[PDB]
Formats: structure tokens, C-alpha cells, sequence
């Protein structure tokens, strides 16, 4: 009847099309997601950068070769879990997509999501934590490492997105990223 890869296609070309909101003004290349679509881990960030938008792909730029890192840190190849953000498109100037934005563009993530249907979501960032708490602001310094009921039972664990680790190098905040890694992974299924 239908793949999860032609249904993840559908969501892609509906993607390309979409000018639901003022970002579609913008962006070079919407950035859909990548990676394994049978994985039980999803992690999940903003939006894109300037490197996503030239390439189309999501964490490809510093944050996202930081992504990596932390990643095989974990014992994690990213080939092997799906990556993906909140919004598709990159704002001007890389500003943080407004919540209209955010809003408008969800209803494309809780697709990609229904459709690899994981245990347990990575939340990097205060926008992705509003997404699963439905839209509210909330402090990501506050409840970071705290997992989240979700729908169907999914857990999502929130925490730093990779770009704050860009400014901030210290290695007491990288070995929590990195313990929120490890919770999250306690989440998947036998
Ligand atoms: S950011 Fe999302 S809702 Fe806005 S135009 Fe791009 S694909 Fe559409």
C-alpha cells in the first residue's frame, strides 16, 4: 500500500510547497530531516542554519558537527536515528522562528513523527521542548534532563541545543548533555 519512505516523501513535497507562513520567503532549501526512519530515537532542534539551507540537510553546520560528537559520545551513529527540527525553513538573519512560525510549520514534524513512531524524543532546545509541551514558553535551564509524557506513552527528554555548547565549552555542561543522552536511551524498548 504505502512505505513509511513514500509517506516520509508525501511529507517532504508537501514541504517544498508550503507557504503557510513567512518563512517560505527566505529559505535557499527547506530541511526536511534524515536519517533511519525504523529508528526508536528521534532528536529534534529548531530550524535551520545557513549550512542546512545551502544543502538541505539538517545539522550539518557547527552545532551540528558538535551534534555528531556528542552522539558517538553516546554510542550513537547518526545514520542510525532520525534528526530533524521543529520549523523547515531558515529565518533571516537566523533569528529564532516566532511562535506563529513554530505553529504553523508543527503540524509537518507531528507527521514525521507519527510516522517513525519512537519511543523517545530528544528535545534540543527551548523550542523543541514548546513543541511537545504545547507551545508554551518554558526554561530549558529549569527542566532539562526531566523526562516528558507524551502522546502514546513516547517520553521526551529535553536539553541543551548543541549551539549553547558552541559558546559555552565547558566539560561539566557537555557530561550533562551527555547523561541526558543516556536517559533518553534507557527509554528505548527491548
Ligand atoms: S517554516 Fe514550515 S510552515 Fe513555514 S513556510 Fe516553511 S515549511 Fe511552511
Amino acid at each position: 500500500m504505502y512505505t513509511r519512505e513514500e509517506l516520509m516523501e508525501i511529507v517532504s513535497e508537501r514541504v517544498k510547497k508550503c507557504t503557510a507562513c513567512p518563512l517560505h520567503l527566505n529559505r535557499t532549501n527547506v530541511v526536511v530531516g534524515e536519517g533511519n526512519l525504523d529508528t526508536r530515537i528521534v532528536f529534534v532542534g529548531e530550524g535551520p542554519g545557513e549550512e542546512e539551507d545551502k544543502t538541505g540537510r539538517p545539522f550539518v553546520g557547527r552545532a551540528g558537527m558538535l551534534l555528531t560528537e556528542l552522539l558517538r559520545e553516546s554510542g550513537i551513529r547518526r545514520e542510525d536515528v532520525y534528526i530533524c527540527n521543529v520549523v523547515k525553513c531558515r529565518p533571516p538573519n537566523n533569528r529564532t522562528p516566532t511562535p506563529e512560525e513554530q505553529a504553523a510549520c508543527g503540524h509537518f514534524l507531528l507527521a514525521q513523527i507519527e510516522i517513525i513512531n519512537p519511543d523517545v524524543i530528544v528535545a534540543l532546545g527551548a523550542t523543541a521542548l514548546s513543541f511537545f509541551v504545547d507551545g508554551k514558553k518554558v526554561s530549558i535551564t529549569k527542566v532539562r534532563g526531566n523526562p516528558i509524557d507524551w502522546l502514546g506513552g513516547k517520553k521526551v527528554i529535553p536539553t541543551f541545543h548543541p549551539s549553547y555548547l558552541l559558546r559555552n565549552r565547558s566539560n561539566e555542561l557537555r557530561r550533562i548533555v551527555l547523561e541526558d543522552i543516556e536517559k533518553a536511551k534507557s527509554f528505548i524498548k527491548k
